[PDB]
């Protein structure tokens, strides 16, 4: 009721806005997570398997507000080395008939120094969320008008490595021209070499785990690169996935069409189906974190099933708001019982074994 009404009077962007300042502030979690949800990855422990996506917190201003939101991890970002503003308006579009969203932003991003700054401004706090089960992942992407895309994938690692958990390399959003090119064999195998290298020169306590974002619109030829090469190089995990430029059939929103990343409920088995194929493909050896589309517990667990150890979500928030957040954990735990796994790590990649 508060939210639509705001919502109906706002345009998304600015719902966006108000939506990270409301969080920040910490004006918004009854639900207290079951041990059957905890789970081991990454060199972490997370308390549950529910983390917001990036994109929400893009310059990293409402993480411990999202922690309080329920959520088990938090990534921020994608940060660009210097600050750009973006695209022009109007960037983001709903579409309600399909609980869906499309956006372009562009990398709209305060840039690292600033986010530097405002994750040292609370780091040994969010040490010890870390060490509480509370995780945080960084998300790195590229400036627009760089001339050398691996140098600001590096730049990223040396600022925001110290200070995340996690990083991913994102070289799937469809909002940068020659951004998703970066998935290519060769181009995706001389960047990581470079970000791993980067990211292995950092003092032991200060080093995180490194993931490469991908696209749900790959080639088969493209996924079977991707595995290889993360097998070759020994890459933490893959987030997977992105948003898709493709417009399934039966979109109904007015907005179909406007250009960018579409995500919500018409990605959601597009990227549960890339999913399977990543971890089948990485003989299940690989950590993969399960995005698009996830709006309920049956959402979560069908991604878990095929093979991803943790789950992320954006849009739904966008339409359902903070609720969802204990919904999709209370819906999994459930279903876990129903299904007669002890918790979630004896969920991960279920299907591929029956
Ligand atoms: C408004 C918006 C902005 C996004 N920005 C980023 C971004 O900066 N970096 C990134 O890796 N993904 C970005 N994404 C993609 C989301 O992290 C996620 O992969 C995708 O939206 C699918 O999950 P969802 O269906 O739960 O929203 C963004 C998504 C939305 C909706
Ligand atoms: C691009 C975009 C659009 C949007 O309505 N939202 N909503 C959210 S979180 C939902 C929310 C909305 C408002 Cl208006 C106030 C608080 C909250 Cl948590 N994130 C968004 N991102
Ligand atoms: O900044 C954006 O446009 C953006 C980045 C990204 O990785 N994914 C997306 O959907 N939008
Ligand atoms: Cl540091």
């Amino acid at each position: 009721h508060l939210m639509p009404t705001l919502q109906g009077l706002l345009d998304p962007e600015s719902a966006h806005r108000l939506a990270v300042r409301f969080t920040s502030l910490g004006l918004l979690a009854r639900f207290q997570d079951s041990d059957m949800l905890e789970v081991r990855v990454l060199g972490h422990k997370f308390r549950n398997p529910v983390g917001i996506a990036a994109g929400f917190d893009k310059h990293g201003e409402a993480v411990d507000g999202l922690y309080k939101m329920g959520f088990g991890f938090v990534e921020i970002g994608s940060v660009t080395p210097k600050p750009q503003e973006g695209n022009p308006r109007p960037r983001v579009f709903r579409l309600p008939e399909d609980q869906a969203v499309i956006n372009r932003y562009g990398f709209n991003s305060h840039g690292l120094s600033v986010v530097e700054h405002r994750l040292r401004a609370r780091q040994q706090k969010q040490a010890k969320l870390t060490e509480d089960g509370l995780p945080l992942g960084v998300n790195l992407g590229k400036n627009k008008t760089s001339v050398d895309a691996a140098e600001d994938y590096a730049e990223g690692v040396r600022v925001l490595g110290p200070l995340a958990d996690y990083l991913v390399v994102n070289v799937s959003s469809p909002n940068t021209a020659g951004l998703r090119s970066l998935q290519g064999k060769a181009e995706l195998r001389r960047l990581l070499t470079k970000v791993l290298q980067e990211r292995d020169g950092l003092r032991r306590v200060h080093r995180p785990a490194v993931l490469v974002k991908i696209a749900p619109d790959l080639t088969s030829q493209d996924k079977e690169d991707i595995a290889s090469v993360v097998k070759e190089l020994g890459i933490d995990g893959l987030i997977v996935t992105n948003t898709t430029v493709s417009r399934p059939a039966g979109l109904q929103g007015a907005l179909r069409s406007e250009t960018g990343g579409l995500s919500g409920k018409p990605l959601r088995d597009l990227s549960t189906q890339t999913i399977r194929e990543m971890y089948a493909l990485t003989q299940g050896r690989v950590p993969i974190i399960g995005v698009g589309g996830v709006s309920s517990g049956q959402d979560a667990l069908e991604k878990i099933r095929a093979g991803a150890s943790l789950v992320q979500l954006y849009t739904a928030l966008t339409f359902w708001g903070p609720p969802v957040v204990g919904k999709v954990k209370r819906e999994l735990e459930a279903l876990l019982k129903e299904q007669g796994f002890g918790g979630v790590t004896d969920a991960i990649g279920a299907d591929h074994r029956r």
